[PDB]
DNA sequence: ACACCAAAA
DNA sequence: ATCCTCTATCAC
DNA sequence: ACACCAAAA
DNA sequence: ATCCTCTATCAC
DNA sequence: ACACCAAAA
DNA sequence: ATCCTCTATCAC
DNA sequence: ACACCAAAA
DNA sequence: ATCCTCTATCAC
């Protein structure tokens, strides 16, 4: 019954080109994982607590307090760009789509292997000897129906190999519980106590705890077997591919010109601010590109390490990612850093633990703020401000000599206006679940994609208990034969473009690479080394210029 | 503004024996869960390693 | 329960 | 004998 | 007035 | 002889 | 890909 | 043989 | 063996 | 289950 393949390897793309220049795009995933017996045989609630850290006086924002639920299955999460396309792929779908879309997902598991290990030669040294059950079995489940809470890989860069040639392995199963911790505020060295810096025991209000085995239906695996899911289909919004520019500034009519250039040199000029005509929502009589009425408000001003808490403890708030601006205020429009490390990214012939990282600038422009330039004048407009007449980046708020309105100011509203982030090629995630609340967020900044319905289940792996000749249930902790396995995964995911058009005149900016140089787009460094090293480095997503108005 | 019920309401009569009896208002509304939550943004998704 | 507000409910 | 300020869920 | 922007307007 | 950056309210 | 979450998907 | 916490995209 | 490479293989 | 760099001797 047994020595047969059960499924076959495939680990290319499609472009299907359509009409009106849609496209097809279809990506194929294979990929070899290993795995090994789960330590804890059941479900363990554990809980983590740094008192090594939170017990200092300035930190607070190291807080690594919860309370996870362990359980003895590994996930098989596939949702990161890394692992579908390759490379140059990205280029070409970047340098030529307009927008992209998911469309359906198709999983499948086959090629089933199960090993025991049988560590021997006790007579003349110390050796390891291997081979297979046939009996043995693996075990599957799809949370289809997601009774489990979602556990995105990406959202600890643990999803799976972005390197075919290479295998991979699976990140536990594992999720939050319910505490309630507390930690006060506290400075350099201040003076006094931490007043206090509690953990919490689990409330019957909202204690939750699961069983993929009291949840779903588990499918064994024998050798022979195979396994395959249904065929998910995307219900998203699709991401434009395309960069903007044109902010408050730039949004319409340009002023008239009065005075023509006469050389290649000199500019122009408007008309008396005065005696000039438009409209304006300050007192002045006069007007200029700065106080002059535009269409709404493109990007807005975010509050500075906005670091709030509740019955969980505290952490930062999360930001809409915007342009950086001249101003290189990271921090302030939320650019993103990323820690990813060989297995997706990383050099490969990095030495040390020290993981890799990645500082990711939006290139939504026009969306960007730059803190240094941001004034609040006042009452009654005043041609040039007094003093005590326009607050700046550089008065202090509640007595602190670096904390400015900026760091506490909001600028949101109706006529707030903004653009999506862009996706990240590789360690990027694709898709998320929504939350679960009556009212939603206006997006994720975890991911593109957000699904409006239901989402895709997690698919759940576990190997099978494989028992010895010794066992007794009351037995305190007992014995099982060692045993390891590996697997084939297939995955289909299918997206949906369409050819950007050329209007303009002047060329664009295209992703492109170079020579073998210092440059940041080096072929060199997609490539292998002499002994076969290679690294991801992440690209540009929306090479092209737009337009908003 | 100044309203009354007398110029915008049809105003019915009722003596001992009369009786009153309104249409069949349906709703048209979202609907409300009945569970709690709890799970805070130091809670969502995949617990570190 | 149309009959979802300004049209063709 | 309830439908968005009339008659008139009249707009069915 | 379809023709509601990314598909099957 | 106007439909969301082409042709092409082409998607009817 | 209906199957858009609370009904008449 | 994935549809919003069951069976059950069961609501087609 | 059409199926000869850029169309109407 | 080989056709000119994909799917696709898909162009039959
Ligand atoms: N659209 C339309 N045209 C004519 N008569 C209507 C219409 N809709 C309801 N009715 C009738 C039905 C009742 O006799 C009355 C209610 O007001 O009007
Ligand atoms: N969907 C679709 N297919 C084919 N021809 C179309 C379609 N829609 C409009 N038209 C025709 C009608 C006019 O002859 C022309 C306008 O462009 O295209
Ligand atoms: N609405 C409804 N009524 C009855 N049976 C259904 C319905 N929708 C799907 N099905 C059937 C189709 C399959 O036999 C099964 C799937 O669950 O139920
Ligand atoms: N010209 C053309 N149009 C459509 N389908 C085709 C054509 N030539 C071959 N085929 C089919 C025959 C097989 O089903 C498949 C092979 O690719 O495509
Ligand atoms: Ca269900
Ligand atoms: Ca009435
Ligand atoms: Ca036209
Ligand atoms: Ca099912
Ligand atoms: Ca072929």
């Amino acid at each position: 019954g047994v020595g047969v393949s059960t499924g076959s390897y495939d680990n290319q793309t499609h472009y299907r080109f359509l009409g009106d220049g849609w496209v097809e795009i279809t990506a194929l995933a294979t990929r070899l994982v290993h795995l090994n017996m789960p330590k804890s045989e059941n479900y363990c609630r554990i809980r983590v607590h740094n008192t090594t850290d939170t017990s200092v006086k300035g930190n607070m924002a190291k807080d690594d307090a919860h309370e996870q639920i362990w359980t003895p299955w590994s996930l098989v999460d596939a949702n990161a760009w890394g692992v579908w396309l390759q490379p140059s792929d990205w280029q070409y779908i970047c340098n030529t789509m307009s927008q992209l879309n998911l469309v359906s997902l198709d999983q499948e598991i086959f090629n089933v292997v199960l090993k025991t290990v049988t560590e021997q030669d006790s007579g003349g040294q110390a050796i390891k000897i291997y081979n297979n059950d046939l009996t043995a079995c693996m075990m599957v489940a799809v949370d289809s129906n997601n009774i489990l809470p979602y556990t995105p890989a990406a959202n600890s860069m643990e999803t799976l190999g972005f390197y075919p040639w290479k295998p991979t392995i699976a990140s536990p199963y594992r999720y939050y519980f319910c505490v309630d911790r507390d930690l006060s505020v506290t400075y350099e060295n201040q003076e006094g106590t931490i007043e206090h810096n509690v953990m919490g025991t689990p409330k019957g209000m909202n204690s939750q705890f699961f069983t993929i085995e009291n949840t779903q239906q588990i499918t064994l695996l024998r050798t022979g077997d195979e396994f395959a899911t249904g065929t998910y289909y995307f219900d998203t919004n699709p991401v434009k591919l395309t960069h903007t520019w044109q902010t408050n500034r730039q949004l319409g009519q340009p002023p008239l010109l009065s005075t023509f250039p006469e050389a290649d040199t000199d500019a122009g000029t408007l008309t008396a601010q005065g005696s000039r005509h438009g409209a304006t929502q300050m007192e002045v009589n006069w007007v200029s590109e700065a106080i002059r009425t535009r269409p709404a408000q493109v990007g807005f001003c975010q509050p500075h390490n906005d670091f709030e808490a509740s019955r969980a403890g505290p952490f930062a708030a999360p930001k809409v990612p915007a342009d950086v601006t001249q101003g290189m205020d990271r921090e302030a429009n939320g650019s993103v850093r990323y820690s990813y490390g060989k297995q997706h990214g990383e050099n490969w012939a990095a030495h040390g633990p020290a993981p890799e990282r990645y500082t990711w600038d939006e290139t939504n422009f026009g969306s960007g703020r730059d803190t240094r330039d941001g004034f609040i004048q006042s009452a009654p407009l005043v041609v040039p401000p007094p003093l005590n007449g326009i607050l700046t980046n550089a008065n202090p708020i509640g007595t602190k000599n670096d904390i400015h309105f900026s760091n506490v100011f909001n600028s949101y509203g109706p006529l707030t206006t903004f653009s999506h982030p862009s996706p990240v090629y590789p360690q990027g995630q694709i898709w998320d679940k929504e939350l679960d609340l009556e009212h939603k967020p206006r997006l994720h900044i975890t991911a593109p994609f957000v699904c409006k319905n239901n989402a895709p289940g997690q698919m759940l792996v576990r190997l099978g208990p494989n028992l010895t000749d010794q066992y007794d249930p009351n037995g305190a902790t007992l014995s099982r034969i060692v045993t390891y396995g590996t697997f084939f995964w297939k995955g289909k995911l299918t997206m949906r473009a369409k050819l950007r058009a050329n209007t303009t005149w002047n060329p664009v900016y295209q992703v492109s690479v170079e020579d073998n140089g210092n440059s940041y787009m080096s072929v060199t460094k997609w490539l292998p080394t002499a002994t076969g090293n290679m690294q991801s480095v992440p690209l540009i997503t929306r090479p092209v210029a737009r337009n908003t108005y």
